[PDB]
């Protein structure tokens, strides 16, 4: 997250860190949204390769052990049908991992709200994005949790020409652009919460920024919008 500031370590209790198996230690590389006890929601692009996956619950620091932290395995992943390996323009970017382990709640791990399907945001909407991406293009990671108020950019602002044109898609939602704040790369498949009836609701799945920057003006945030795969989601759950 740059232009961010540190969050509070109860907060955001749905935030999870994804993290991959490097040698014989682990790193993280996405984040992610807990929506069941044993499942997790992320961006297909994080968990596209064959790689060794494991979240981390009740996690503020990467780094220092807060005494709150629950780590659990991935039994199965389940990335939409649709979803293009190259292809974050294309859409479809979400996936759902069930846990090896039903993780338990209390403050620091408890589950994300959904939003009902099709719900789809007034421009300007207060919206704040979570993760430990870095904190400058080709900067570092954070070592704690930073969260940016990034309110929404309407489809169509959104997809005219000044902005994102045909990349962005009705299944996306936008946010930020102001050249100070954004997601940037570790943010990927972590959620971009609203402010809904009195509710922070988990609206957006980080998806990608300009490629030729994280905090480019003009070029907000894009996520992968919630609201249209409620029935994906259910679906997923319900079967496996
Ligand atoms: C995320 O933390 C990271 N996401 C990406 O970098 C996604 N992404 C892009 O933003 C672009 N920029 S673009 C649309 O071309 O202007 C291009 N490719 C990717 C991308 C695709 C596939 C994979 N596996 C990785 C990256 C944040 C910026 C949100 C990530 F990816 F690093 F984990
Ligand atoms: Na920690």
């Amino acid at each position: 997250v740059v232009g961010g500031t540190e969050a509070q370590r109860n907060s955001w209790p749905s935030q999870i860190s994804l993290q991959y198996r490097s040698g014989s230690s682990w790193a993280h590389t996405c984040g992610g949204t807990l929506i069941r006890q044993n499942w997790v929601m992320t961006a297909a692009h994080c968990v596209d390769r064959e790689l060794t996956f494991r979240v981390v619950v009740g996690e503020h620091n990467l780094n220092q052990n807060n005494g709150t932290e629950q780590y659990v395995g991935v039994q199965k992943i389940v990335v939409h049908p649709y979803w293009n390996t190259d292809d974050v323009a294309a859409g479809y970017d979400i996936a759902l991992l069930r846990l090896a382990q039903s993780v338990t709640l209390n403050s620091y791990v408890q589950l994300g709200v959904l939003p009902r399907a099709g719900t789809i945001l007034a421009n300007n909407s207060p919206c704040y994005i979570t993760g430990w991406g870095l904190t400058r293009t080709n900067g570092q990671l954070a070592q704690t949790l930073q969260q940016a108020y990034l309110p929404t950019v309407d489809y169509a602002i959104c997809s005219s020409s000044s902005y994102w044109g045909s990349t962005v898609k009705n299944s996306m939602v936008c946010a930020g652009g102001d050249g100070v704040r954004s997601g940037c790369q570790g943010d990927s498949g972590g959620p971009l919460h609203c402010l809904v009836n009195g509710q922070y609701a988990v609206h957006g799945v980080t998806s990608f920024v300009s490629r030729l920057g994280c905090n480019v003006t003009r070029k907000p945030t894009v996520f992968t919008r919630v609201s249209a795969y409620i029935s994906w989601i259910n679906n997923v759950i319900a079967s496996n």
